[PDB]
């Protein structure tokens, strides 16, 4: 979930 968290 990259844009929120990253990985
Ligand atoms: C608070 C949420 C934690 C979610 C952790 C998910 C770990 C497995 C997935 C990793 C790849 C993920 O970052 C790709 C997003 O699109």
């Amino acid at each position: 979930e990259l844009x929120v968290d990253x990985l």
